[PDB]
């Protein structure tokens, strides 16, 4: 459901975690 990781899971997309 999240085929944004980069953006949706946190974890993932650091880049977007910020």
């Amino acid at each position: 459901v999240a085929r944004g990781w980069g953006r949706k899971c946190p974890l993932f997309g650091k880049n977007k975690s910020r």
